[PDB]
């Protein structure tokens, strides 16, 4: 599934349409492809506290690394640095706002994201 359709299907609300349009049509005039690949637990250390967008990403990297989960976000063979910079960008901050925290964390933990011949994130086996 294409990234736009993932975000369209996982909106927390019918009332974020103005952001979805701004992100995809205005702000993103190669595509990202999304597949579910695990059903790991979304940990409450990440969901419960009131982290900013940047902090959450940082806390996500640590949690994946502390558990030795082989998610391309951190064991990737290519340059996380540029990917986590992307994940911290205003564009992925909107993605977070649109789908909510728990779903954003699901996206990073349990889905793969492919751009061209590279997986930006995901645990493959």
């Amino acid at each position: 599934m294409r990234f736009d359709q993932y975000v369209d299907e996982n909106k927390s609300s019918d009332d974020f349409e103005p952001l979805i349009h701004d992100l995809f049509e205005t702000r993103w005039h190669r595509e990202i492809w999304i597949e579910r690949v695990k059903d790991r637990k979304i940990p409450s250390t990440l969901v419960k506290p009131n982290y900013s967008h940047e902090e959450l990403i940082d806390m996500l990297i640590g949690y994946l690394a502390d558990n030795r989960y082989e998610n391309a976000l951190i064991n990737g063979l290519v340059t996380r640095n540029a990917v986590t910079n992307l994940l911290k960008s205003p564009e992925f901050r909107l993605v977070h706002t649109i789908i909510g925290t728990e779903t954003f964390l699901d996206l990073l933990i349990n889905y793969s994201a492919r751009m061209g011949n590279v997986y930006l994130w995901g645990e493959l086996n």
